[PDB]
Formats: C-alpha cells, structure tokens, sequence
C-alpha cells in the first residue's frame, strides 16, 4: 500500500512499479 497502511513520508518495496 502506498500512502494509506506503510505511512505518507514512505511507499514501499511492493506499492510503486
């Protein structure tokens, strides 16, 4: 998840691509 459940000043290795 991107901004929402892994905070908003970090996406993770899953959410971009």
């Amino acid at each position: 998840k991107c901004t929402s459940d892994q905070d908003e000043q970090f996406i993770p290795k899953g959410c971009s691509k």
